[PDB]
């Protein structure tokens, strides 16, 4: 019951270490506070192993500036703000439920918790309250957060990583919000990360998840808005996004099954901007909790440390609408490495900009529904790949099936560019077998070897493939000179809703291949 | 007359509330000060009604930390710079007429004002001085602003909410410039804002208008330069740029009139990023003060609350340029709502990637000079509305008259995509009459059925609208294997600068349907 008051440099050379009857740690506090309000703490000094230093419930309006803390908690939830200014933090992090929003600015926390055993009470860095229900009604807004350790102790316990932030309950028949109450049971309602910094290198993922609820309770909602900024994870493998604990959406409450992505409206939002990273992955929730519909927008991102390749891979999982600006992308694949569940539903993507290196595979791996009504459209991208002018390689069905293009180069190796062969042959007049999906909207080139009587021309014909308003094949005519002729050609079409199933080469003279003319 | 000092820790439980024989609020001040330089206050407690408490003028390199006042304020102008660090403001917010640089940072502002009469000095939160003339000649910069109340009173009295920035004078003949003076009259030079958070929900507009110049005095320019940047206003109503009430921009000094925003300098730049708002407006000025050319961007815009739909509109009747990248737009109106001008020069609008879902309503609608001379270019976006395959619908029409599209997708409720009906008819080798514009550099489908002697066959052909450079029709030749013939069609076109009018129909064989292959 105190209130408009400043603490200053209490000192500490450690904290305590309380252990049971069976050498297991209990609770001990070294500052513990009820009903505060409009308090300052500066140069407080207690770090090291032990339990959590800080123990607070039930205030408003709490400052900690320059601070060497092990831990910042708040049991009973807080309200108003919370401001950890300038300050150091132990292995726990912070833990604290609340109904305002937390300010975080330029926080180290160290990992390191080898003196424990294994027991870690919450997976995350920061964390709501496990015994409350695991909410947080309020925004979380970070600047300039770096993370040094690596918590090795509870991953040998638990066999991953820890996560950035957790939202959860222990038992939900314990600590959950009931229905008549009128607090809004968010995970935490927006995550905003501006700038974190690992200066040491990670073998493996830096985190578990960017978000993470690993219990079965299902009490609160996943964040409605994620957005990360100048994140340099510093790991060699992928990053996730973990949707599999969460509570339905509260902008889907009557649980109507979406088949689209475009038919309805967005749920969550996620933006990714400047950030370095080997891959991000999504995987879906299980069914009877499997209805969200995600916005996702990726600006910039590849991979800028030396110790491993520069262009990302992104994996997809659950149904939404992906867009991508100027990024240096590897593959799109249509899994989740983690569970190996394809997909179920049908999304959209979008690239503009930047390179499309897909090293020495192909650029896409879509399997759900065959791929058709899937949209993938690429607008001014230079790919990069095995692309053959002379052979029909793997690489050159794939881009001309999946990918719409328009604007955009193609270069395997050598200083030049050049343009995918998709089929070899003879075209004559009666018509020559062939089997290959094109994308409809594409343009395909045809090289044409026409002869008259005694003469012969070269043609370099253009033909566009069209978008599925009609069941008519592609055809078309044009001329030559020194051969006073047209020529007619045509391709067969069978339906394959978005794309087209090439059946027939077709022309008057004989066709020698067929292109993709980007 | 002091210099190179600090004030610590000052408690004042409530103002003083100070009224005159008529009832009405008079000055009173807790702090007063003149000619101070390099002055620091901390956690300074005056807050509640009356009269603002903090009165300076003529100073230098002022600071305020951890304070809570109702009001900070500088009569005369101020020079080198003023900050306001981690400090709770009262209703009046902070007024102060400038000659350096002002620096926000973690400020909470609370609205009501109950007790007053509806009496308010000026109608923002953050103003110059209306006695001075309202000018401030430098910049502002605010990150991590948070509002709360509603400052019912004042729109009761007024019949509008307050603004955020607000710079004009109460008497032209009293406070102003004079030519002579080396001071340039910018209301404001620079405006930056990043983080902007209302955690309680509105019912209409957060405020009146982002920039504000209520009066009609015209004694400092616009600001040069606006940007936003994650700010969530959490409201049902459209935001506005009011650019009624400014003096004539520098950078067009003999007022030379506009044509084409394209043959003349920018004036003024607005760049919005990763902002939350149903809609956003543009309302020009009067005549005689009518000589600005703005530059918008708008990026990853769109309303992630539950409470009021995701796309967001955009009305502007100003000349200017605009661009939008990865938006998720609703619909593009060249009109203001709050005056009802439609336009009267010619804009430009370019949109790539996102969403442009019109739900139940045309994509666009656009009036000036019909529409022609308005180039709308759109690449990579998918349409989501009342589109039809079967039938002629009036977003079809509007779609492809409006927008020149490329690699765009068109779905309005099925798991599949369409592409739009534009005419349906027998278009025989006399030629069918027709009626609708299409803009040039479109692709059109047309749905041909071919009759030989005896064999019959369905033919899909493509076109291109030419682009201008002749008054010639839109004609093009195919071939059809099994029925041994070619054919030819054309489209007769009637200029309408950037358009063309379709007015015949015509084919060897006969057309049964023109469709938007796009």
């Amino acid at each position: 019951y105190c209130a408009a008051f400043k603490a200053y440099d209490f000192f500490d050379p450690y904290p305590a270490f309380a252990v049971d009857s069976n050498n297991s740690l209990v609770y001990s506090y070294t500052l513990n506070f009820n009903d505060i309000a409009d308090a300052v703490f500066e140069n407080f000094n207690s770090q090291g192993y032990g339990w959590g230093v800080v123990g607070g419930q039930r205030s408003t309006n709490i400052t900690y500036r320059d601070c060497n803390l092990n831990r910042v908690d708040m049991h009973n939830p807080y309200m108003g703000y919370l401001k950890v200014l300038d300050t150091r933090l132990g292995t726990w992090g912070i833990n604290a439920s609340g109904m305002g929003d937390m300010y975080l600015e330029r926080v180290t926390v160290d990992l390191d918790d080898s003196a424990h055993g294994g027991h870690r009470e919450h997976e995350g860095i920061i964390n709501a309250r496990g015994d409350f229900g695991g909410f947080h009604d309020g925004g979380l807004y970070i600047k300039d957060l770096t993370i040094v350790g690596e918590a090795s102790a509870f991953e040998a316990t638990s066999g991953h990583p820890v996560a950035l932030v957790s939202a959860y309950s222990f038992n939900a028949s314990l600590a959950y919000i009931p229905e008549s109450s009128p607090v809004t049971p968010w995970g935490f309602k927006e995550v905003i990360v501006e700038g974190l910094h690992c200066p040491f290198k990670r073998t493996g993922r830096r985190f578990n998840s960017i978000i993470s609820a690993p219990s079965i309770q299902f009490t609160v909602y996943h964040p409605m808005r994620v957005k990360l900024e100048d994140c340099n994870f510093n790991s060699t493998a992928f990053e996730k996004f973990d949707l599999r604990g969460w509570r339905v959406t509260p902008y889907n409450p009557s649980k109507v099954g979406i088949a689209n992505t475009l038919a309805f409206r967005p749920t969550n939002f996620v933006d990714v901007k400047d950030c370095s990273m080997v891959g991000l992955e999504f995987t879906r929730p299980t069914s009877a909790y499997d209805y969200s519909n995600f916005d996702v927008n990726l600006v910039n991102v590849k991979n800028v440390e030396e110790h491993s390749l520069s262009p990302f891979t992104l994996y997809t999982n659950q149904c939404g609408r992906y867009n991508l600006v100027g990024c240096g992308l590897q593959q799109i694949v249509d899994k989740s490495m983690t569970s190996g569940e394809r997909a179920n539903r049908r999304s959209t993507f979008s690239v503009t900009g930047g390179t499309w290196n897909s090293l020495s595979g192909n650029p896409t791996d879509i399997t759900y529904g065959n791929g058709y009504d899937i949209p993938v459209v690429a607008t001014g991208v230079m790919f990069v790949g095995p692309y053959s002018q002379t052979e029909v390689t793997g690489a050159n069905l794939n881009v001309a099936e999946f990918v719409q293009a328009s604007g955009c180069k193609f270069l395997s190796s050598g200083p030049t560019y050049i343009q995918p062969l998709l089929w070899s042959g003879a075209g004559g007049p009666t018509g020559a077998s062939a089997n290959f999906n094109v994308a409809r909207g594409n343009t395909l080139g045809l090289n044409i070897s026409a002869v008259n009587g005694e003469t012969s021309q070269v043609i370099a014909a253009t033909l566009v493939i069209p978008q599925g308003f009609s069941t008519g094949p592609a055809a078309g005519t044009t001329y030559g000179f020194a051969v006073e002729k047209n020529i007619n050609y045509q391709l067969g079409l069978n339906a394959r809703s978005l794309k087209a199933n090439v059946g027939l080469v077709r022309c008057s003279d004989t066709i020698t291949g067929v292109y993709l003319n980007a």
